[PDB]
């Protein structure tokens, strides 16, 4: 069923290590901001009711299995573009010269003292071809976490989810409610315009 694009045999080259490294980092910031403003907060453990979570940090101080698995994402979606034949330049290094983070009001600060200070992409515009991708990397991501629960016993669930190896979410990307859609493009978007705001071009194959 799930065909995620193979990965396994394509290598991240040493011109993309940099950028793989302030996704991540810009990405986790994005996440934090997004939680805090859903009403979570720092707490030791993480607790789905009271709204706490661990990861509610500086991506330095994240535990080490979340650190690598941060990285691990971006890497997969750099090994991604490159697998699809995507043309990824970079045309505009002093782009980096005028990128900034912004600056959160005081209440986005957690307990622990960490705020959020994502990268103001406010005037970085994705133009169509670069939003096809970012559909088609949402459709992938989709595909590979459907891969990876299949081959943890996970089967389609009739409407009701069950923690019992039964998840409605196993479908194909296209039968997904559009919400669902909308938030997986959105992650992806950000990270696409992550590229495009330290000067890359990324541009679909011939």
């Amino acid at each position: 069923i799930p065909c995620p694009v193979d990965t396994s045999q394509v290598i991240l080259p040493p011109h993309l290590e940099k950028i793989r490294d302030r996704l991540a980092e810009n990405i986790h910031e994005l996440w934090g901001m997004n939680k805090i403003e859903l009403g979570w907060t720092f707490g030791k453990i993480r607790d789905d009711n009271k709204r706490q979570h661990p990861c509610l940090v500086e991506f330095s101080k994240l535990p080490e299995t979340e650190k690598n698995y941060n990285l691990q994402m971006s890497t997969e979606t750099l090994k991604t573009l490159l697998a699809l034949g995507c043309h990824i330049a970079h045309v505009n290094p002093a782009a980096e010269e005028d990128l900034k983070k912004v600056k959160l009001p005081k209440n986005y600060m957690m307990s622990n003292g960490y705020k959020p200070a994502p990268l103001d992409l406010s005037d970085v515009k994705l133009l169509p071809p670069q939003e096809i991708l970012v559909d088609k990397l949402a459709e992938n991501a989709h595909n590979v976490w459907a891969k990876d629960r299949i081959k943890q016993g996970w089967t389609y669930g009739i409407q009701q989810d069950l923690k019992n190896k039964r998840n409605p979410r196993l479908v194909p990307y296209a039968l997904l409610d559009e919400r669902t859609k909308k938030s997986n493009r959105d992650s992806l978007r950000e990270a696409v315009r992550t590229f495009v705001g330290y000067g890359y071009n990324i541009e679909p194959s011939d």
